[PDB]
């Protein structure tokens, strides 16, 4: 479907069925935004909303998580999972203080420096936190738009990528594009599934390639071997 279409449904839908209420979502700063992706990288939402609540207790600011000790930091994060995002926390922490006064970067290029920081959750920090005009692609992204606009191939290769990032600029807008971004990350998680999906919960039914042709199997593509 029509790009200006994808953008006004889900838009719409996220009015009326999105998430809004979780605790990075409320006086949202880039140090919340920051800290709430990398531990929902690897971990559902239930679990870390108490991780959350008592990391930014003890730590109000970038600030003070940089000079305390690591082994309190990986104290806290027991339970999590994935500590190699923690030791990574800790040094981004650390890299703020030490290069930017303690202020939470607000430019691209020196967010998508930090350790533990790819081009996509660099996006991500931006564009919630403080509106700025960047798309992002996670898998929860990537499971939509390939089923949507029906991109085979493995994401793992170059050139599929790319299509897929261009794919996500093409769809994502400029006017209110921190509710679009949020909605596309609780679309994948909670109605495009990695297995059966929910089309009739889904805003995207009326064009959805896959939906037509009943192959969401199909997309994204596998690893070949
Ligand atoms: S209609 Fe079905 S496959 Fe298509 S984006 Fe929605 S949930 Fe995914």
């Amino acid at each position: 479907m029509q790009a200006s279409q994808f953008s006004a449904q889900v838009l719409d839908w996220y009015d009326k069925y999105g998430r809004k209420t979780l605790p990075w979502q409320i006086d949202k700063t880039p140090y919340k935004v920051w800290l709430s992706e990398v531990m929902l990288q690897q971990t559902q939402v239930a679990t870390v909303i108490p991780y959350f609540e008592r990391f930014m207790a003890r730590f109000p600011t970038v600030t003070d998580l940089a000079n305390a000790p690591l082994d309190e930091v990986l104290h806290l994060w027991t339970g999590l999972g994935y500590y190699a995002r923690a030791r990574n926390l800790h040094k981004a922490a650390q890299q703020v203080a030490t290069l930017h006064g303690g202020k939470f970067p607000e430019t691209f290029e020196e967010v998508a420096a930090l350790p533990g920081v790819g081009r996509s959750t660099a996006g991500a920090i931006l564009s919630l936190s403080l509106g700025k005009h960047f798309p992002i692609l996670d898998g929860n992204v990537k499971r939509v738009l390939a089923r949507c606009y029906a991109v085979s191939g493995w994401p793992g290769k170059k050139e599929v990528e790319n299509k897929l990032w261009s794919l996500s600029e093409q769809v994502t807008p400029a006017v209110g594009v921190e509710r679009f971004n949020q909605a596309m990350m609780d679309l994948g998680a909670m109605i495009c599934t990695r297995s059966k999906p929910k089309h009739s919960l889904c805003p995207l039914q009326n064009g959805c390639i896959a939906a037509a042709n009943n192959s969401w199997a199909l997309y994204p593509g596998k690893k070949p071997k």
